């Protein structure tokens, strides 16, 4: 089954997991202000990792999409990358 | 049943069937360079219609957090 995505107001990027589960988006939240999408705290949970948006947003369309996760090789070149 | 996304490098955003299909991104031209997010020309399908990635990026990712799509008077007011 495709990975769990979780999103969550914590920042710290630039992360404990008290941090992150204190601030985790809702649904309701999330219907009321999508405009969080472009929030720098934003921080994306998958792969047992944190993401910022710029970094979880090709994983994240991939798996809408294709329904099938980006390959490990290309994640991590897209990580190192940037 | 939650809606399908299709991908393409269509362009002309500001379209075609035919122009559409004729550049519709696979998997491995994507797993192959993610970059495509960021091409001006990333046209979205979903819900009938069409829009760039800065329209299309929260209804994606409320599909794949929530498995649930935003509200329409949202996506309304977000695409105003
Ligand atoms: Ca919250
Ligand atoms: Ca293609």
């Amino acid at each position: 089954d495709l990975p769990d995505v979780t999103l969550s107001l914590c920042g710290g990027l630039s992360i404990s997991k008290e941090k992150f589960m204190e601030h985790i988006i809702t649904y309701h939240e999330f219907a009321e202000n999508p405009g969080l999408i472009d929030n720098p705290n934003l921080v994306i949970r998958i792969y047992n990792r944190y993401y910022n948006w710029a970094l979880a947003a090709p994983m994240i369309l991939s798996l809408q999409v294709f329904q099938k996760s980006l390959p490990k090789a290309t994640v991590e070149s897209w990580v190192k990358d940037k």
